[PDB]
């Protein structure tokens, strides 16, 4: 169908946040908690790659609807950072720009860390830098 597909190579390059202040066993509980008790939700954390020249987002477990697409998730941080539906904004999962038409769920499936924590940078550059 020749459809455009935007690759990379993975990579871990990226230091998230919620990472660096939390130890890994910290991290790992609150995530098992967290899917036990919103069962129809995933916990993601959402953080701006370095370079970007955008709006921050809040300090926050963001438990999303399991069945909101990728697509629509979008939509909604582009709300939260104040930036227009004719602004560009792309998501890496280690280092890969997910499909939008992904629900969450199925990207938290695929993509979520030991720790049962989803992990993604944001940018308005579709290469991560």
């Amino acid at each position: 169908e020749w459809g455009i597909e935007l690759v990379s190579e993975v990579s871990e390059a990226m230091g998230f946040v919620y990472k660096e202040e939390h130890p890994f066993e910290k991290r790992r509980s609150e995530g098992e908690k967290i899917r036990k008790k919103y069962p129809d939700r995933v916990p993601v954390i959402v953080e701006k790659a370095p370079k970007a020249r955008i709006g921050d987002l809040d300090k926050k477990k963001y438990l999303v609807p399991s069945d909101l697409t990728v697509g629509q998730f979008y939509f909604l941080i582009r709300k939260r950072i104040h930036l227009r539906a004719e602004d560009a904004l792309f998501f890496f999962v280690n280092n890969v720009i997910p499909p939008t038409s992904a629900t969450m769920g199925q990207l938290y499936q695929e993509h979520h860390e030991e720790d049962f924590f989803l992990y993604i940078a944001y940018s308005d550059e579709s290469v991560y830098g």
